């Protein structure tokens, strides 16, 4: 019985779509998405533990983890929203969000909580949650 | 300054999908979509008011408000929702669901709400609050 959990993206969802969106330097400049934030403040309150999963990779191959780094910043200093944990498709993998997505499903987050829910924007991504069995919301078009 | 809404869809959305579609008097005995229907108790405690909006015909020939009465009394005592307004599809309306739930909100939502939100899970309809420029989360596929 582990304890239940709500996975959320970050691009689309959490944060809007105003740069570049491979252009992950500019990202710290990204705008809340106020209903999706307000969500998420919401389950935490609940008892829900907040997981935050993204396709940004996560650097550049002479920094590997700076824009994890940058993305954690925005989460959680501009967005505030109160996560215990956040995955991100590692430097160098050029798969399909849901194929990093669920790879990164299997192996971090299912071992360790039981996902009631995920939120994203982007229909690849949602049809695989709902596939292996995860209610998921699609919060936009993701066009 | 209008009071803060979302509006909930009933079918596939606060309710599950044992039963088919337009046999609304067998209506009474659908189950909860309990991730929903619990974001649904948590807006209204936010203070957001909550606006039921639904496809379903309102009732019959003999009686235009049947259905209307079965669906808002699965809502409040079975679903256990708190809602402030419910609307739907008036009796002998025939149009498409899209067309008749953006007629509801023109007329009947937006002069009293700043709606915030709407929940659903007919691709239709969720592009149509998308296009009018609501935000729309869409819960299952449609
Ligand atoms: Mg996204
Ligand atoms: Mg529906």
């Amino acid at each position: 019985s582990k304890p239940k959990a709500v996975i959320f993206d970050v691009d689309g969802t959490l944060a809007k779509m105003g740069r570049g969106p491979y252009d992950l330097e500019k990202c710290d400049t990204d705008v809340i998405n106020p209903m999706v934030v307000e969500l998420s403040k919401m389950y935490a309150l609940m008892g829900y533990q907040i997981v935050v999963v993204s396709g940004r990779e996560s650097g550049t191959k002479e920094d590997p983890t700076k824009y994890y780094r940058m993305t954690r910043k925005w989460v959680e200093d501009i967005a505030g929203v109160p996560l215990v944990m956040q995955c991100q498709r590692e430097q160098g993998d050029t798969r399909k969000d849901d194929v990093v997505k669920e790879e990164i499903f299997w192996k971090h987050i299912a071992p360790h909580f039981d996902v009631k829910l995920a939120i994203d924007d982007r229909t690849q991504v949602v049809e695989m949650w709902r596939r292996i069995g995860v209610e998921c919301w699609q919060v936009a078009s993701g066009d």
